[PDB]
């Protein structure tokens, strides 16, 4: 199965940097959502399960398609929560009606942690969306109850080695669980994209508690949370090793979380060689916006 980027015709870098401006914009006005973390943390789950249903062995999945638009994606178990990333971005989807489903979902994450102060990330155009016989099906995004043993397989199928699957991870440093999306539920509140991820897993005093829906997970005092597949990340050595790295690194954990993230939202696509190059958006900060 092949998926052929195909540039929205006739749009070129200026036209998806006034899209990711206007996610950026919005991201700004938007500020009260979840207890005034702001739609951040959300639109960045919401790029990676867009992406997360990939399977290297047929090509099934994957952002290429824009699928989540699609009742069996939007209602999966293991999306709940993420209908309103996608209706923050109904208004933009609006004003720029000829950007496809999987660029913008795509872009939304992108844009979030940039604009969260986080790594620059590059980014393709070209995904064009396909029709709702072609939804995966429920369940091939990760269960949080496992341990490392299962992360580390689980990720194969996306193609990602034990550095991109810790890398990837960082991105719980943001926003927070919530009991009735997933039975998980933290007092995290955090809109910065840092490296405080692995800090936290290094540094903090971590209890195993039951949360109120019977689900284990791992508590701080300070008000950290990690679920046992976080907690797995240094469980096992191979991980623990580049948990330190990371932790010690903040330039190395952007550079590597950059790449992973772009790997991630890439997965199934295949670039023509006269593609455009990625393309890098500036920030409203560096636009002076
Ligand atoms: C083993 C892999 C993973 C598991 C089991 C997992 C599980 C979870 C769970 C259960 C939640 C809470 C959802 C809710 O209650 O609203 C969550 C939130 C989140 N996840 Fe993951 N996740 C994984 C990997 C990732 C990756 C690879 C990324 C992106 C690079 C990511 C980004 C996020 C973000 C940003 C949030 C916060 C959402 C918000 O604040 O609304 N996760 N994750
Ligand atoms: C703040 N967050 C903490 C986790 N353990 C997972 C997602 C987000």
């Amino acid at each position: 199965l092949v998926h052929v980027a195909s540039v929205e015709k006739g749009r070129s870098y200026e036209d998806f940097q006034k899209v990711y401006n206007a996610i950026a914009l919005k991201l700004r006005e938007d500020d009260e959502y979840d207890n005034y973390i702001g739609y951040g943390p959300v639109l960045v789950r919401l790029a990676w399960h867009i992406s997360g249903t990939w399977d290297k062995h047929d090509n099934t999945g994957g952002s290429y398609g824009g699928t989540y638009r699609f009742k069996k994606e939007f209602n999966d178990p293991s999306n709940a929560g993420l209908q309103n990333g996608f209706k923050f971005l109904e208004p933009i989807h609006k004003e720029f009606p000829w950007i496809s489903s999987g660029d913008l979902f795509s872009l939304g994450g992108v844009t979030a942690v940039q604009e969260m102060q986080g790594p620059k990330i590059p980014w393709r155009c070209g995904r064009v969306d396909t029709p709702e016989d072609t939804t995966p099906d429920n369940g091939r995004l990760p269960d949080a109850d496992k341990d490392a043993g299962y992360v580390r397989t689980f990720f194969q199928r996306l193609n990602m080695n034990d550095r991109e699957v810790v890398a990837l991870m960082g991105a719980h440093a943001l926003g927070k669980t919530h009991l009735k999306n997933s039975g998980y539920e933290g007092g995290g509140a955090n809109n910065v994209f840092t490296n405080e991820f692995y800090l936290n897993l290094l540094n903090e005093d971590w209890k195993l508690e039951k949360n109120d829906a019977n689900n284990e997970q791992w508590d701080s005092k300070s008000g950290y949370m990690m679920l046992p597949t976080d907690y797995s990340l240094i469980q096992d050595p191979k991980y623990l090793s580049i948990v330190k790295e990371y932790a010690n690194d903040q330039d190395k954990f952007f550079k590597d979380f950059s790449k992973a993230f772009e790997k991630l939202l890439e997965n199934g696509i295949t670039f023509p060689k006269d593609a455009p190059s990625p393309f890098i958006f500036k920030t409203l900060e560096e636009q002076g916006l």
